[PDB]
């Protein structure tokens, strides 16, 4: 079992937070989505243009239950993965960690008719944030704190 299992969309920091929080408990740390492409031998564009979402998703579920059972670091949850019914069964009793920010902090923290980039992942927060919710054991906000800051709150929440 993971010493803690990150869940959060692109600009709450997961990929630092998870090498410090990695590094400062002295595990490894894996990330879902690179796994996924260390297994099939595929980028995940090359499994979902030519398989699918739904066999991404398979795939998906497939390598967070091994590594739930298999790794005992820090797990990096690629940001679709809870949207897997399985993968929330799988995540039942483990210690996920939320690294919450806000629609609008996260805009300021990427980029550089229909709707405009800002307006897209405003809109995905929203379907992915309750599911967020839903998982986590423990929500860290990373709105202002410094990713060392993250990782010295999160420590003092671990078993």
């Amino acid at each position: 079992a993971p010493k803690a299992v990150l869940v959060g969309l692109p600009g709450s920091g997961k990929s630092t937070i998870g090498r410090r929080l990695a590094k400062a408990l002295g595990v490894g740390l894996l990330d879902t989505d690179v796994a996924i492409e260390q297994r099939t031998g595929r980028s995940i564009a090359d499994i979902f243009a030519t398989d699918g979402e739904q066999e991404f998703r398979r795939i998906e579920e497939d390598v967070v239950r091994a590594a739930l059972a298999d790794h005992d670091g820090v797990l990096s949850l690629g940001g679709g993965a809870v949207t897997s019914p399985g993968v929330r069964a799988a995540l039942a009793g483990h210690t996920v960690v939320y690294l919450e920010i806000s629609a609008a902090e996260g805009v300021r923290r990427t980029g550089g008719a229909g709707p405009d980039r800002a307006e897209k992942y405003r809109a995905l927060m929203a379907k992915r944030a309750p599911l967020y919710r839903r998982v986590a054991t423990m929500r860290v906000d990373t709105n202002r704190r410094n990713p060392g800051a993250v990782v010295r709150h999160i420590l003092s929440r671990l078993q």
